[PDB]
């Protein structure tokens, strides 16, 4: 069995293997790198998503999220509390900003540490779940905004057409900014480019030791788990890595930077944090071998964590007897 210790796999295609995207996954897979929940892609030397990052500050972010947290250093929630409509040039800014900017470190290790420590004395502020692309329409290679449909791989491979787009989100961020521990809707892959900025750390639970963090996580939060069945769905607990460690929880982490792919596979839990000013974009995808995860996917039906108009669709096709309460909880 290839990477049986579920190690982070960091990969370097040639311009020749960047040309066909689903076949680098599978070959990716074949190495054994969805054992880890996540990996890394540095594209070839030759690529770029486009020119330049010069002409993006009139983006609006119409929701900006004010990441307040609750709980104790190493275990705790955040909400988001929405804020006033800000351009990216004026986020920016207040990520520079003396209140919010990153302080002085002597490395990443340094930096995660301080993270650690202080996260939840502070409410950053981040631009996140924006639809839209920073790809150039002529980068022809790994460009998010033309990737396969999941709709169409339904499509192809139980044979019925369903209803549904797929478009991807950017993300704007600064110091601070958190993504709590989840996997994606119906245990997709997902794929996040960082074009421009300060690092994004991660952190990830292999899929096949996805429900030893899902049973600590009921034992930490111990309401949110009476309340719902799946509520890591809601995306916001976090767990630190000085808290996994105690409870035997297998993990791995990595730092992603500017010009760096990271692929989440199917019931690949991940959480992290960003550096500083920085923007990324994401998109879910699916293959042949994720069917059997969507079929399997938990769902929050409490009527928390409310998504998408196209996950409608994979419910009723993929868990037919789950359909009717998750509806519920979606109405
Ligand atoms: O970048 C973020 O805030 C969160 N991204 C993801 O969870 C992802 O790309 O799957
Ligand atoms: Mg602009
Ligand atoms: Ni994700
Ligand atoms: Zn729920």
């Amino acid at each position: 069995a290839q990477n049986p210790n579920c190690n982070i796999m960091i990969f370097h295609p040639t311009k020749e293997e960047f040309n066909d995207f689903d076949k680098y996954i599978a070959y990716m897979e074949s190495q054994g790198a969805h054992r880890a929940g996540l990996a890394k892609i540095i594209p070839p030397k030759e690529w770029k998503a486009r020119e330049t990052y010069d002409n993006i500050s009139e983006i609006l972010i119409a929701t900006p999220l004010q990441q307040v947290a609750s709980g104790r250093a190493g275990v705790f929630t955040q909400y988001h509390k929405k804020k006033k409509a800000m351009t990216v040039g004026e986020y920016r800014h207040l990520a520079n900003s003396k209140k919010y900017q990153t302080p002085p470190h002597q490395n990443f290790e340094d930096l995660e540490r301080k993270y650690w420590k202080n996260r939840i004395y502070n409410s950053p502020i981040y631009g996140a779940d924006i639809s839209g692309s920073l790809f150039d329409e002529n980068t022809k290679q790994w460009n998010l905004g033309h990737l396969g449909t999941i709709q169409d791989l339904l499509e192809k491979e139980c044979g019925v057409v369903i209803e549904g787009v797929n478009t991807p989100y950017l993300y704007f961020g600064m110091w601070k900014t958190t993504f709590a521990w989840h996997t994606e809707d119906m245990d997709l892959y997902s794929i996040n480019y960082l074009h421009l900025g300060e690092p994004k750390t991660w952190y990830v639970v292999p899929p096949e030791h996805g429900q030893r963090l899902e049973r600590l996580a009921r034992e930490l939060f111990p309401g949110s788990s009476r309340g719902c069945g799946a509520f890591l769905r809601h995306k916001v607990a976090l767990i630190s890595p000085t808290v996994l460690k105690e409870n035997g929880i297998p993990f791995n982490r990595i730092t992603q930077e500017a010009g760096e792919f990271m692929v989440t596979f199917p019931y690949g839990y991940h959480a992290g944090f960003n550096h500083g000013f920085n923007c990324a974009e994401a998109i879910n995808f699916a293959t042949p071998r994720w069917i059997d995860y969507g079929k399997m996917a938990s769902q929050c039906s409490c009527g928390e964590a409310r998504v998408t108009f196209s996950m409608d669709a994979f419910v009723r096709i993929l868990q037919p007897e789950r359909y009717d309460l998750w509806k519920r909880g979606q109405d």
